[PDB]
């Protein structure tokens, strides 16, 4: 599941979200593997990763759904 995703697997997933293709690199650069991905907050995405609210909302909502699947 998401918790075992590699750093490449998270970056690929983020690029698969609509309007989020540009953000694969920053996630890979910050070494966001699946375990770290599920710990992220919205503020982490918006402020620390410098991602706009639109794509941040799609990313964060995905985190929330994947955590809810555990």
């Amino acid at each position: 599941s998401v918790s075992k995703w590699s750093t490449d697997e998270v970056s690929e997933f983020i690029q698969s979200l609509p309007g989020c293709e540009e953000h694969g690199k920053v996630f890979k650069d910050e070494q966001i593997d699946g375990e770290a991905f599920l710990l992220m907050t919205q503020t982490d995405i918006v402020k620390i990763m410098s991602i706009k609210l639109g794509p941040a909302l799609k990313i964060f909502n995905s985190i929330l759904m994947f955590k809810a699947a555990e």
